[PDB]
Protein backbone atom coordinates (compact mmCIF):
# COMPACT_ATOMS: atom_id res chain seq x y z
CA UNK A 1 0.00 0.00 0.00
CA UNK A 2 3.17 2.15 -0.57
CA UNK A 3 1.98 5.12 -2.74
CA UNK A 4 3.94 7.33 -5.25
CA UNK A 5 4.49 11.11 -4.67
CA UNK A 6 5.47 12.90 -7.88
CA UNK A 7 5.74 16.54 -8.92
CA UNK A 8 8.06 19.34 -10.12
CA UNK A 9 10.16 22.22 -8.69
CA UNK A 10 8.15 25.13 -10.08
CA UNK A 11 8.79 28.81 -10.75
CA UNK A 12 6.41 31.02 -12.75
CA UNK A 13 4.59 27.77 -13.71
CA UNK A 14 7.71 26.22 -15.29
CA UNK A 15 9.88 23.30 -14.15
CA UNK A 16 13.19 24.70 -12.81
CA UNK A 17 16.15 23.06 -14.56
CA UNK A 18 18.88 21.77 -12.34
CA UNK A 19 22.04 19.55 -12.44
CA UNK A 20 21.30 15.77 -12.21
CA UNK A 21 22.29 14.47 -8.76
CA UNK A 22 22.66 17.89 -7.11
CA UNK A 23 19.33 19.09 -5.69
CA UNK A 24 16.88 17.63 -3.17
CA UNK A 25 13.90 18.15 -0.86
CA UNK A 26 13.54 16.57 2.60
CA UNK A 27 10.36 14.83 3.66
CA UNK A 28 9.39 14.61 7.34
CA UNK A 29 6.69 13.16 9.55
CA UNK A 30 5.31 15.44 12.39
CA UNK A 31 4.26 12.40 14.48
CA UNK A 32 14.51 10.83 10.66
CA UNK A 33 13.96 12.51 7.22
CA UNK A 34 13.20 11.03 3.73
CA UNK A 35 15.31 12.37 0.79
CA UNK A 36 13.51 13.44 -2.45
CA UNK A 37 16.01 13.44 -5.31
CA UNK A 38 15.20 15.93 -8.11
CA UNK A 39 15.91 14.96 -11.75
CA UNK A 40 17.68 17.39 -14.20
CA UNK A 41 14.26 18.49 -15.65
CA UNK A 42 13.14 19.65 -12.19
CA UNK A 43 10.80 16.69 -11.63
CA UNK A 44 10.85 14.24 -8.66
CA UNK A 45 9.26 10.86 -7.60
CA UNK A 46 9.43 9.12 -4.22
CA UNK A 47 7.57 6.03 -2.96
CA UNK A 48 6.01 6.58 0.48
CA UNK A 49 3.53 5.05 2.85
CA UNK A 50 0.16 6.82 3.07
CA UNK A 51 -0.10 9.60 5.69
CA UNK A 52 0.71 13.27 6.13
CA UNK A 53 4.20 14.74 5.46
CA UNK A 54 6.07 18.07 5.83
CA UNK A 55 8.45 19.04 2.93
CA UNK A 56 11.33 21.52 3.23
CA UNK A 57 13.74 23.05 0.74
CA UNK A 58 17.40 22.45 1.59
CA UNK A 59 20.77 21.25 0.25
CA UNK A 60 22.70 23.02 -2.53
CA UNK A 61 19.68 23.61 -4.85
CA UNK A 62 19.90 26.92 -6.89
CA UNK A 63 16.83 28.41 -5.15
CA UNK A 64 15.88 29.89 -1.75
CA UNK A 65 15.95 27.23 0.97
CA UNK A 66 14.04 28.59 4.06
CA UNK A 67 14.17 26.35 7.18
CA UNK A 68 10.94 27.90 8.66
CA UNK A 69 8.83 27.41 5.45
CA UNK A 70 7.30 23.86 5.25
CA UNK A 71 4.84 22.38 2.71
CA UNK A 72 2.19 20.05 4.11
CA UNK A 73 1.46 17.12 1.77
CA UNK A 74 -1.26 14.58 2.50
CA UNK A 75 -0.61 11.36 0.57
CA UNK A 76 -3.65 9.04 0.22
CA UNK A 77 -2.85 6.81 -2.76
CA UNK A 78 -0.69 8.05 -5.65
CA UNK A 79 -0.41 11.82 -5.11
CA UNK A 80 1.04 14.58 -7.32
CA UNK A 81 2.09 17.99 -5.89
CA UNK A 82 4.35 20.59 -7.49
CA UNK A 83 6.77 22.39 -5.11
CA UNK A 84 7.04 26.16 -5.67
CA UNK A 85 10.66 27.28 -5.52
CA UNK A 86 12.16 30.79 -5.92
CA UNK A 87 15.46 30.61 -7.95
CA UNK A 88 18.09 33.36 -7.44
CA UNK A 89 18.34 33.68 -11.23
CA UNK A 90 15.99 31.99 -13.71
CA UNK A 91 16.67 30.93 -17.34
CA UNK A 92 13.67 31.02 -19.80
CA UNK A 93 12.67 31.10 -23.53
CA UNK A 94 15.76 29.08 -24.54
CA UNK A 95 16.34 27.95 -28.17
CA UNK A 96 19.32 26.49 -30.04
CA UNK A 97 20.31 26.19 -33.71
CA UNK A 98 23.26 24.80 -35.65
CA UNK A 99 24.92 27.55 -37.76
CA UNK A 100 28.03 26.17 -39.42
CA UNK A 101 30.48 24.76 -36.81
CA UNK A 102 28.59 26.65 -34.08
CA UNK A 103 25.44 26.38 -31.93
CA UNK A 104 23.53 29.65 -31.72
CA UNK A 105 21.97 29.94 -28.25
CA UNK A 106 19.09 32.39 -27.56
CA UNK A 107 18.02 32.85 -23.93
CA UNK A 108 16.50 35.19 -21.33
CA UNK A 109 17.73 35.60 -17.70
CA UNK A 110 15.77 37.01 -14.75
CA UNK A 111 17.12 38.19 -11.38
CA UNK A 112 14.37 36.79 -9.10
CA UNK A 113 16.22 37.35 -5.67
CA UNK A 114 17.27 41.08 -5.56
CA UNK A 115 19.87 40.22 -2.85
CA UNK A 116 21.69 37.67 -5.19
CA UNK A 117 24.67 38.53 -7.44
CA UNK A 118 25.49 36.89 -10.78
CA UNK A 119 28.80 34.89 -10.92
CA UNK A 120 28.66 33.39 -14.43
CA UNK A 121 26.50 32.44 -17.37
CA UNK A 122 27.44 29.30 -19.30
CA UNK A 123 26.43 27.49 -22.53
CA UNK A 124 27.06 23.72 -22.39
CA UNK A 125 27.16 21.03 -25.14
CA UNK A 126 26.97 17.33 -24.22
CA UNK A 127 26.71 13.89 -25.86
CA UNK A 128 23.85 12.82 -23.51
CA UNK A 129 20.51 14.14 -22.15
CA UNK A 130 22.46 14.98 -18.90
CA UNK A 131 24.49 18.11 -19.66
CA UNK A 132 25.64 20.57 -16.99
CA UNK A 133 28.70 22.47 -15.70
CA UNK A 134 30.27 19.09 -14.50
CA UNK A 135 29.23 16.81 -17.49
CA UNK A 136 30.01 18.59 -20.75
CA UNK A 137 31.85 18.12 -24.06
CA UNK A 138 32.20 21.93 -24.46
CA UNK A 139 31.45 25.05 -22.37
CA UNK A 140 31.32 28.80 -22.90
CA UNK A 141 31.68 31.11 -19.87
CA UNK A 142 30.08 34.51 -20.72
CA UNK A 143 30.88 36.32 -17.42
CA UNK A 144 28.46 37.97 -15.02
CA UNK A 145 27.21 41.15 -16.83
CA UNK A 146 24.67 39.48 -19.18
CA UNK A 147 21.63 41.83 -19.63
CA UNK A 148 18.43 40.79 -17.80
CA UNK A 149 14.71 40.33 -18.71
CA UNK A 150 15.61 40.27 -22.49
CA UNK A 151 16.83 37.84 -25.12
CA UNK A 152 20.56 37.44 -25.61
CA UNK A 153 22.44 35.50 -28.32
CA UNK A 154 25.71 33.55 -27.86
CA UNK A 155 27.52 31.12 -30.18
CA UNK A 156 29.46 28.06 -28.87
CA UNK A 157 31.72 26.09 -31.24
CA UNK A 158 30.84 22.37 -31.79
CA UNK A 159 33.79 20.31 -30.38
CA UNK A 160 35.75 17.71 -32.47
CA UNK A 161 34.20 14.77 -30.59
CA UNK A 162 30.64 15.94 -31.39
CA UNK A 163 30.90 17.31 -34.96
CA UNK A 164 30.17 13.89 -36.66
CA UNK A 165 27.30 12.93 -34.32
CA UNK A 166 23.63 12.79 -35.41
CA UNK A 167 22.67 15.31 -32.63
CA UNK A 168 23.80 16.82 -29.30
CA UNK A 169 22.26 18.26 -26.14
CA UNK A 170 22.59 21.97 -25.40
CA UNK A 171 21.88 23.89 -22.22
CA UNK A 172 22.23 27.34 -20.58
CA UNK A 173 23.23 27.75 -16.90
CA UNK A 174 23.40 30.81 -14.61
CA UNK A 175 25.30 30.70 -11.24
CA UNK A 176 24.73 33.16 -8.33
CA UNK A 177 26.80 33.88 -5.21
CA UNK A 178 23.95 32.41 -3.05
CA UNK A 179 24.18 28.72 -4.25
CA UNK A 180 27.02 26.27 -5.14
CA UNK A 181 24.87 25.17 -8.07
CA UNK A 182 23.89 26.62 -11.42
CA UNK A 183 20.30 27.07 -12.43
CA UNK A 184 19.69 25.71 -15.90
CA UNK A 185 17.45 25.75 -18.93
CA UNK A 186 16.02 22.55 -20.23
CA UNK A 187 18.52 20.11 -21.88
CA UNK A 188 17.49 20.51 -25.56
CA UNK A 189 18.38 18.14 -28.39
CA UNK A 190 20.01 19.90 -31.38
CA UNK A 191 20.19 18.13 -34.75
CA UNK A 192 23.65 18.20 -36.41
CA UNK A 193 22.61 16.08 -39.43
Amino acid sequence: PKATLTGKAIYDGEAVGVRSGSSEFALFQDGGSIPVYIAQDGSYSVSLFNGDYKLVRMGNAPWERPSNDTIYITVRGNTVQDIPVTPYFFVRNVSFAKNGNKITARFTINKVVANANMENVGIYLGTGILTDEKQKEAELKLGNTVSLDQENTAEIEIPSGLVNESYLYARVGVKSDKSSEYCYSQSIKVALK
